[PDB]
Formats: C-alpha cells, structure tokens, sequence
C-alpha cells in the first residue's frame, strides 16, 4: 500500500507508464525501462521530487558517467531508477527497453511526464511493475 490513491506507475511488462490520481490515471503513456542487462526492479519507488528542465546524471552501469537533460524528472530512490519525460526517445511501445536498452529506468514520453510534474507533487509514489 502507498498513500492516498495518487501515484505514478508504470508497467514495463506491458511498457506502459501511468500517472494516478484518484485510484484511476491521469495519465497514460507508453514508455521503456531499463535494457536486460540492467533491468528495473519494479514495486514502488517515490517521487519526491518532480522535475522541469532536469538533467538526468550519474554514471552507467559499466562506470560511465552521463547525462540526459530531461524536461521532466522523477528522482526517484533506493532502485536506482527514476521515472523522467523523454524527448530524446521517438518510440514508445512494445519491449523498447530491450533493442534500444535505455539505461536502468523509464523513458516517458515528453507529453505525459509533464503533466506528471503538474499532478504529481514530491512525495508522490512511483510504481513501475
Ligand atoms: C534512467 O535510466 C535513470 C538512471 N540511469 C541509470 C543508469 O545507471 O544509467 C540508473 S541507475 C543509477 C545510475 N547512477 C548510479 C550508478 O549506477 N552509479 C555507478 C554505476 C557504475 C559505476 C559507478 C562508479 O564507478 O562510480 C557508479 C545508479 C538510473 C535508472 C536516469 C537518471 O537516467
């Protein structure tokens, strides 16, 4: 159980991200995880923090280190992951995160993870699963 019925979530099974307000969506949009190699955990993460203009940092999994700058952050915690908007990325859909191996997170279209910023407040919940 998370809070109030108020969340992101995503399911990278089905490469789907979702916002949730009310128990029901506010958003929907399809999205990639991470690749095989570095899959994401799924459950429940957090945003506590939602973002605009973000930089998405850190260092791949290999020792690395990069960046994304991002419209739209979610950074998220103890996984590792974090749920942002991606304008980089032109696809959505069926198992992206697989062939095109996105790092460890979820790549969400610049459209919906903004509104995402807009619903979600930091101390939201973020699924993926
Ligand atoms: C989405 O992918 C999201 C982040 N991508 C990565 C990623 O690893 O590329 C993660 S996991 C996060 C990355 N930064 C930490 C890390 O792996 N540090 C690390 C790894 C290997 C070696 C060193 C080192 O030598 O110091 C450090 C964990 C995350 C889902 C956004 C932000 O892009």
């Amino acid at each position: 159980g998370h809070m109030e019925d108020t969340y992101i979530e995503v399911d990278l099974e089905n490469q789907h991200m979702w916002y949730y307000k009310d128990g029901k969506v506010a958003l929907e949009t399809d999205i990639v995880s991470g690749k095989p190699t570095t899959p994401t955990p799924a459950g429940v993460f957090y945003v506590w923090n939602k973002e605009e203009d973000a930089t998405l940092k850190g260092t791949n999994d290999d020792g690395t280190p990069y960046e994304s700058p991002v419209n739209y952050w979610m950074p998220i915690d103890w996984t590792g992951v974090g749920i942002h908007d991606s304008d980089w990325q032109p696809e959505y859909g069926g198992d992206l995160w697989k062939t095109r191996g996105s790092h460890g997170c979820i790549n969400t279209p610049p459209s919906v993870m903004k509104e995402l910023f807009g619903m979600v407040e930091k101390g939201t919940p973020v699924l993926v699963f």
